[PDB]
């Protein structure tokens, strides 16, 4: 999985992320009103009038579970594979404001309108893996960004690690501070067009576009989508319309798309990108498309009654 | 630029190509109907029957001008950038099909059926590259291919070089020959999940998917996007239906998909995918998605009068 | 600078040690006699007969300023640049053995036999940074290896990490943490011919030797020269005899070589292997070659009274 | 193998090559003076005084056999594999000069004495390739150099190719001018330091020296050895003193080592440098190491009787 973020002119939120997986989870799109009634799990803290969410994921024990969702505020989050590296408690600590993992994103977007307010909630949170019937523990990271910036919580054995994320972009193992200094090999290409240069008598110039990007590794695996989706999203020009800074979003995000047969997982069969999902705080809308039609379908915020009390699922 | 080809089971066609360009000439899904009479610059000859032809291109001095096109027997042609290595006469030659430079793709898909037709034609054929005064002249090379394989056309100044293109891919410079002997660069890349190994007593194995596919650029240069896109395409499963097949050739061509900001030309605009068209024989049915709207279009050869006589246009 | 560890089928010590820099400080192979009294700066406690100690590194105050050293027992110690990562206190501890970050060579040579004996003291040892007014601070991370396994001693402001070094060689920048990582991306080159495969139709073989080995990085940064070195100490043959073993140090450490003209430090100076230095547990024995004289040159511990109480510095 | 050539300000030669292979062929510096009688296979014709020759190779049928020489003028020539691309053949050519392949490098040493008349001669020469039914036949091309330049020698099916080699550089496989297209990918490296830069808020700076670097292959096939070693000659900074070019000459070489363990050829065995020769034209002195012993041995022209009449050797 990648996720990115990105603002325009106006300070809006520009979110999205692939989803790279063998098989489908039967996900779809989930609007949470504001009068749904949610408990939960450990009891931990919320706000007296909770906020609007929408998102992609699965309903399970009448629970909307979010692969990723945002807010009417601009806030949204997503959660990304982390296993060998994520590392929960299965018991409550008291004192604290227990979340359960799989609660974790519709609790953030329910109760908050800002990485910043997100960012010292969290300093007194712990995050608490309950098993969900049948499905074996997730081991995620999350990807959390309004329209100013963004955020990686990675919740590991000696505790959790909150970075701020100057590169607005997330992928999956190995630790954030890894991938930070791996992009350090990389910072000499450019997106300019290569200088003509000589070594000894032999005169080089560039065939055309791209030689100055040449290092940038193409492989789908994790480190390397890190190194190629945060050259594209540093380097795209900013964008002022919704239409183009939708067309952003998932241009980006089609950079380190997971095509058919590219790569095998530990299962023998073939991992792909089989949706992309985002989102805008400028006009509060989802937005997916899938590996079989890329054709963007919109999901906007005011074409649902937010004040409802039951969750919606959109085929 | 890029282009692929690949078949289904059935032996079906299906090609297509991305057009990487910092603007746009206007182009648009053209229609050549049989019945539209069409005079060669320097007297190729044809078929009296000329096959109905669809593609993407632009309509100059009466003339359809294609970036890629195909007929309704599976044979299908992309013109791509090949300045530099590119090299053509200027005067026709006698005793030969002189073609000019333009027309090739017109005349390609109108007047033959398969691509061992061409390949035999092409022994005899001078393409002359007219000279046009206010106009830089057209330096390409050509990608053809139909259901069963794919050759590339390389005019250089040493003469006419038609390769046997078994990867069924192609970009731009340099030489085809060049592109060919890179590949084996990266021949040890795998799409197979790493195998756990040892460097003395280190243990070494794969986060997850795509360790084993370590090696291949990721840049947006014309060799590195040849590497890339051959590498997908050898490696992308069969695919049995048509839904499947278009949508392998679009997901195909989109792993070289150049992005906004990623590399800029010599006059400073950014380079990026304008347009992805496709072709499939077992529909007769051109496809086409654009930069700002990634939904895959439809415009198969059974929705336009054929018999007709004048071209056919649908703009965007 | 690289440091490199492996064994013979002996249990023998083979340690190496590259040193790149912009220029010299003067360092000679000195030797430090078993008579020779030391005073820790700190109080640190030592053996009462302490080890003989041979190596290369300069003397300020009387004080042997170990680049790198051995003792005779067969335990090796080599102190790398680790500024910006490395961090130390500058005050003493109570009921620590605090010991200084210039002398650390010398006291874990002088008093220990072993990696085992070194991890397991210094679980209570405190590295304090002396700072000489007129000077700049070291900051060093050490590489330690005896005749079965090495470690890595990285003092951060986290507290000391000490890492089992399972490739048993050593770079800069950043922590071995990540350089471990980072080798997961290069887990599938092989040192065997590269196998003949296809895609597709196109037939792909090796022009011959090394391009299963293509993805190892090239270039003399500090996590790329980790990766290659790692990659030779790993896939070198085992060798029985001292000559062929000395050779495979030098061989090993010549991998990743800093040759003049290819990279320039923050003065706009080049950077180069000023010098290599090695030592052979077998025979007790050192030795060096320069940038300017390739020839390896020996300095055995059987060459000096071991049991003087004077600095030896060997000059030439 | 890798070839390599550059001069001084004085404008004298420096020349040399790595020998890489999986076992030896016995061969020794050899002298070939100038009252030495040859009479060429295929009575190729050249000077009545012959120029005195020095060089590593093997003795024949009391004939020399160069893997690579230089004469008393400052002209040096190399041989090098090139099986799948060499073609040479196997009779005569009436009206040319026909020389056999093996007495290549002696022909052009005794009767040339510069780059520019080899290559005027070039264009009336026939490489013979004369088989033995024992041995299989030599399949290669040929680094020549001098003082001011070099030329590259490829004889293949379709003629052969004298190319100016603008890097002073050669390897293996595949064709020169595959070599320079793929330069092209690397040209935006630099052995300036990485200069700090930004992607989007983070801030991005080099740990050290190298990271400019970061790009160029690290891997002994012969395309990465060509890319790597084409960089460090031509950065390398020029030196204008015997000691200090024979360094660099061996440096630079050095860096395209074959270290063992690195690559197994086809019949399993590891690849290694197992000689790097080099030659100077300003004391017209050859050089010579091995993999065993890194001391560069010289063997200078003015000891040895180049007025005799029979070939000198120098016993391992
Ligand atoms: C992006 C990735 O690579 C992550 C893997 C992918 C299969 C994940 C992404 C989101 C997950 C779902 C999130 C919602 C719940 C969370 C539950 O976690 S648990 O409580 O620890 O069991 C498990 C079920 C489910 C539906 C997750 C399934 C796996 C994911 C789709
Ligand atoms: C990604 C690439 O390789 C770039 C290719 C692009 C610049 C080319 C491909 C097809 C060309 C057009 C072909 C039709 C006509 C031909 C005219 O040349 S002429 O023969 O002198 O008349 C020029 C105009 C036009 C529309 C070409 C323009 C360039 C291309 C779009
Ligand atoms: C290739 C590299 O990583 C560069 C390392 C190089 C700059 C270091 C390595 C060993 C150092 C010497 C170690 C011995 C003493 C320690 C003294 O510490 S201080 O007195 O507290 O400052 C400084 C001098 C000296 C000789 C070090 C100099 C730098 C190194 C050669
Ligand atoms: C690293 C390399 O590319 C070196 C390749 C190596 C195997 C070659 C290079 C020089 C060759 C020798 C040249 C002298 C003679 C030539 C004879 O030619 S033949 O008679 O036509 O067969 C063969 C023997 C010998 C000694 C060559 C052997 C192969 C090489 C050492």
């Amino acid at each position: 999985c990648t996720g990115v973020r990105f603002s325009d002119d106006e300070g809006n939120t520009y979110f999205g992320r692939n989803l790279d997986w063998s098989f489908s989870y039967g996900e779809t799109i989930l609007v949470t009103p504001r009068g749904y009634h949610y408990d939960t799990v450990f009891g931990a803290g919320g706000k007296a009038k909770p906020n609007a969410v929408i998102g992609v994921g699965v309903v399970m024990a009448d629970r909307p579970m979010y692969f990723d969702c945002a807010n009417e505020h601009g806030l949204a989050i997503a959660g990304l594979n982390f296993p060998g590296y994520a590392s929960f408690v299965h018991e409550p600590v008291e004192g604290t404001e227990n979340v359960a993992t799989f609660e974790f994103p519709l609790w953030v977007a329910r109760n908050f309108d800002s990485v910043d307010e997100v960012e010292e909630t969290l300093r007194n949170v712990t995050l608490v893996s309950q098993i969900v019937p049948g499905q074996q523990e997730s081991l995620l990271h999350w990807f959390i960004g309004d329209g100013k910036r963004s955020i990686v919580v990675e919740q590991m054995a000696d505790g959790m690690h909150v970075h701020h994320d100057d590169v607005d972009v997330l992928t999956n193992q190995p630790t954030f501070d890894f991938h930070m200094e791996n992009l350090r090999n990389y910072m000499c290409v450019s997106n300019e067009m290569a200088e003509p240069t000589s070594w000894g008598k032999a005169s080089l110039t560039a065939w055309g576009a791209g030689v100055g990007m040449h290092g940038i590794p193409g492989d789908v695996s994790s480190p390397s989508r890190f190194v190629r989706v945060a050259y594209t999203n540093a380097h795209y020009p900013q964008q002022n319309d919704e239409a183009a800074n939708v067309s952003r979003l998932f241009h980006t995000l089609g950079s380190v798309q997971m095509v058919d047969g590219m790569a095998k997982m530990g299962d023998g069969q073939f991992e792909r990108t089989l949706f992309t999902s985002g989102y805008s705080s400028k006009t509060n809308t989802y937005y997916m498309n899938t590996y079989d039609d890329p054709a963007i379908r919109s999901y906007a915020m005011a074409d649902y009654d937010m004040d409802s009390s039951e969750l919606i699922s959109v085929a």
